[PDB]
Protein backbone atom coordinates (compact mmCIF):
# COMPACT_ATOMS: atom_id res chain seq x y z
CA UNK A 1 0.00 0.00 0.00
CA UNK A 2 1.33 3.99 -0.50
CA UNK A 3 -0.27 6.55 2.05
CA UNK A 4 -0.83 9.91 0.02
CA UNK A 5 1.47 12.77 1.17
CA UNK A 6 -1.69 14.84 2.84
CA UNK A 7 -2.37 11.13 4.90
CA UNK A 8 1.23 11.32 5.84
CA UNK A 9 0.89 15.51 7.04
CA UNK A 10 -2.41 14.11 9.36
CA UNK A 11 0.12 11.35 10.91
CA UNK A 12 3.11 13.83 11.59
CA UNK A 13 0.62 16.30 12.65
CA UNK A 14 -0.39 14.33 15.93
CA UNK A 15 2.46 12.17 16.26
CA UNK A 16 4.11 16.56 16.57
CA UNK A 17 1.79 16.24 19.94
CA UNK A 18 2.57 12.91 20.99
CA UNK A 19 6.47 13.97 20.95
CA UNK A 20 5.64 16.77 23.42
CA UNK A 21 5.21 14.06 26.29
CA UNK A 22 6.88 10.99 24.91
CA UNK A 23 7.28 8.61 28.40
CA UNK A 24 3.63 9.95 29.18
CA UNK A 25 1.93 8.67 26.28
CA UNK A 26 4.29 5.27 26.04
CA UNK A 27 3.40 4.30 29.47
CA UNK A 28 -0.07 5.04 28.81
CA UNK A 29 0.15 2.51 25.41
CA UNK A 30 1.52 -0.09 27.32
CA UNK A 31 -0.69 0.20 30.02
CA UNK A 32 -3.49 -0.05 27.75
CA UNK A 33 -2.41 -3.08 26.02
CA UNK A 34 -1.87 -4.87 29.06
CA UNK A 35 -5.05 -4.14 30.29
CA UNK A 36 -6.61 -5.45 27.12
CA UNK A 37 -4.81 -7.87 26.20
CA UNK A 38 -3.49 -9.49 29.61
CA UNK A 39 -1.60 -12.23 27.16
CA UNK A 40 0.82 -9.92 25.56
CA UNK A 41 2.25 -9.00 29.04
CA UNK A 42 3.24 -12.66 29.58
CA UNK A 43 5.67 -12.23 26.78
CA UNK A 44 7.83 -9.78 29.00
CA UNK A 45 9.70 -12.23 31.27
CA UNK A 46 11.06 -8.35 33.15
CA UNK A 47 6.93 -7.78 33.67
CA UNK A 48 5.10 -10.46 34.41
CA UNK A 49 5.25 -10.47 37.71
CA UNK A 50 2.95 -7.04 37.87
CA UNK A 51 -0.77 -7.62 38.99
CA UNK A 52 -2.14 -3.98 38.71
CA UNK A 53 -2.30 -0.98 36.76
CA UNK A 54 -0.83 0.96 39.75
CA UNK A 55 2.15 -1.38 39.85
CA UNK A 56 2.50 -0.44 35.82
CA UNK A 57 2.14 2.76 36.57
CA UNK A 58 5.41 2.80 38.78
CA UNK A 59 7.61 0.68 37.15
CA UNK A 60 10.80 3.10 35.61
CA UNK A 61 11.23 -0.24 33.60
CA UNK A 62 8.59 -0.20 31.98
CA UNK A 63 8.06 3.44 31.65
CA UNK A 64 11.98 3.14 29.86
CA UNK A 65 10.53 0.46 27.20
CA UNK A 66 7.45 2.79 26.18
CA UNK A 67 9.89 5.39 25.37
CA UNK A 68 12.09 2.96 23.83
CA UNK A 69 8.75 1.80 21.53
CA UNK A 70 7.64 5.52 20.40
CA UNK A 71 10.89 6.35 19.74
CA UNK A 72 11.39 3.48 17.07
CA UNK A 73 7.87 3.47 15.80
CA UNK A 74 8.21 7.15 15.07
CA UNK A 75 12.08 6.85 13.15
CA UNK A 76 9.84 4.84 10.95
CA UNK A 77 7.05 6.95 10.52
CA UNK A 78 8.78 9.73 9.58
CA UNK A 79 10.30 8.07 7.13
CA UNK A 80 7.27 7.58 5.10
CA UNK A 81 6.90 4.68 3.89
CA UNK A 82 11.09 4.33 3.26
CA UNK A 83 11.92 2.48 5.89
CA UNK A 84 13.21 -0.50 4.67
CA UNK A 85 16.34 -0.05 6.81
CA UNK A 86 14.90 0.08 10.22
CA UNK A 87 12.52 -2.50 9.86
CA UNK A 88 15.10 -5.33 9.75
CA UNK A 89 16.45 -5.23 13.41
CA UNK A 90 13.12 -4.79 14.67
CA UNK A 91 11.48 -7.37 12.49
CA UNK A 92 14.67 -9.29 13.44
CA UNK A 93 14.06 -9.85 17.27
CA UNK A 94 10.60 -9.24 17.38
CA UNK A 95 10.37 -12.76 15.49
CA UNK A 96 13.43 -14.61 16.60
CA UNK A 97 14.24 -13.29 20.00
CA UNK A 98 10.96 -12.37 21.70
CA UNK A 99 8.38 -14.81 19.77
CA UNK A 100 5.82 -11.91 18.94
CA UNK A 101 3.25 -13.07 16.58
CA UNK A 102 1.76 -10.57 14.18
CA UNK A 103 -1.54 -10.67 15.97
CA UNK A 104 0.23 -8.99 18.92
CA UNK A 105 1.54 -6.27 16.96
CA UNK A 106 -2.32 -5.80 16.03
CA UNK A 107 -3.37 -4.87 19.47
CA UNK A 108 -0.56 -2.63 20.27
CA UNK A 109 -1.86 -0.94 16.99
CA UNK A 110 -5.39 -0.55 18.51
CA UNK A 111 -3.73 0.75 22.04
CA UNK A 112 -2.02 3.64 20.18
CA UNK A 113 -5.65 4.54 18.34
CA UNK A 114 -7.20 4.49 21.48
CA UNK A 115 -4.84 6.63 23.59
CA UNK A 116 -4.49 9.03 20.61
CA UNK A 117 -7.94 9.60 20.48
CA UNK A 118 -8.05 9.65 24.15
CA UNK A 119 -5.17 12.37 24.40
CA UNK A 120 -5.88 14.03 21.38
CA UNK A 121 -9.58 14.64 20.00
CA UNK A 122 -9.15 17.82 18.25
CA UNK A 123 -5.55 16.34 16.20
CA UNK A 124 -7.45 12.52 15.70
CA UNK A 125 -10.92 13.21 14.08
CA UNK A 126 -11.75 10.48 11.70
CA UNK A 127 -9.63 11.49 8.76
CA UNK A 128 -6.90 11.54 11.11
CA UNK A 129 -7.65 8.26 13.01
CA UNK A 130 -8.08 6.83 9.61
CA UNK A 131 -4.47 8.08 7.91
CA UNK A 132 -3.06 6.64 11.03
CA UNK A 133 -4.71 3.37 10.88
CA UNK A 134 -3.10 3.19 7.16
CA UNK A 135 0.07 3.70 8.24
CA UNK A 136 0.03 0.92 11.38
CA UNK A 137 -1.19 -1.12 8.72
CA UNK A 138 1.39 -0.73 6.64
CA UNK A 139 3.70 -0.89 9.59
CA UNK A 140 2.42 -4.21 10.17
CA UNK A 141 1.84 -5.63 6.48
CA UNK A 142 5.60 -4.88 5.82
CA UNK A 143 7.07 -6.21 8.83
CA UNK A 144 4.55 -9.46 8.30
CA UNK A 145 6.66 -9.55 5.12
CA UNK A 146 9.88 -9.82 6.96
CA UNK A 147 8.81 -12.23 9.33
CA UNK A 148 8.16 -14.42 6.51
CA UNK A 149 11.97 -13.80 4.96
CA UNK A 150 13.32 -14.48 8.04
CA UNK A 151 11.20 -17.69 8.75
CA UNK A 152 8.60 -16.98 11.32
CA UNK A 153 5.75 -15.12 9.65
CA UNK A 154 3.10 -15.66 12.05
C1 LIG B 1 4.84 -0.60 17.51
C2 LIG B 1 5.45 -1.90 17.69
C3 LIG B 1 6.65 -2.15 18.41
C4 LIG B 1 7.84 -1.49 18.37
C5 LIG B 1 8.23 -0.30 17.49
C6 LIG B 1 8.73 -2.23 19.29
C7 LIG B 1 10.01 -1.84 19.56
C8 LIG B 1 10.86 -2.46 20.44
C9 LIG B 1 12.23 -2.04 20.66
C10 LIG B 1 12.98 -0.96 19.91
C11 LIG B 1 12.75 -2.85 21.60
C12 LIG B 1 14.21 -2.88 22.13
C13 LIG B 1 15.22 -3.56 21.17
C14 LIG B 1 14.71 -4.89 20.59
O1 LIG B 1 14.68 -5.91 21.31
O2 LIG B 1 14.31 -4.89 19.40
C15 LIG B 1 11.68 -3.80 21.96
C16 LIG B 1 11.82 -4.83 22.87
C17 LIG B 1 10.83 -5.77 23.14
N1 LIG B 1 9.63 -5.80 22.55
FE1 LIG B 1 8.87 -4.59 21.18
N2 LIG B 1 8.12 -3.34 19.84
C18 LIG B 1 6.85 -3.31 19.32
C19 LIG B 1 5.86 -4.20 19.67
C20 LIG B 1 6.00 -5.23 20.58
C21 LIG B 1 4.88 -6.07 21.02
C22 LIG B 1 3.45 -6.03 20.52
C23 LIG B 1 5.39 -6.93 21.97
C24 LIG B 1 4.80 -7.92 22.81
C25 LIG B 1 3.45 -8.24 22.98
C26 LIG B 1 6.80 -6.57 22.07
C27 LIG B 1 7.67 -7.21 22.95
C28 LIG B 1 8.98 -6.86 23.17
C29 LIG B 1 9.81 -7.55 24.10
C30 LIG B 1 9.48 -8.81 24.93
C31 LIG B 1 10.94 -6.84 24.11
C32 LIG B 1 12.07 -6.96 25.09
C33 LIG B 1 11.68 -6.11 26.30
C34 LIG B 1 12.75 -6.14 27.37
O3 LIG B 1 13.81 -5.52 27.16
O4 LIG B 1 12.56 -6.79 28.41
N3 LIG B 1 7.16 -5.52 21.23
N4 LIG B 1 10.52 -3.58 21.22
Amino acid sequence: MVLSEGEWQLVLHVWAKVEADVAGHGQDILIRLFKSHPETLEKHDRFKHLKTEAEMKASEDLKKLGVTVLTALGAILKKKGHHEAELKPLAQSHATKHKIPIKYLEFISEAIIHVLHSRHPGNFGADAQGAMNKALELFRKDIAAKYKELGYQG
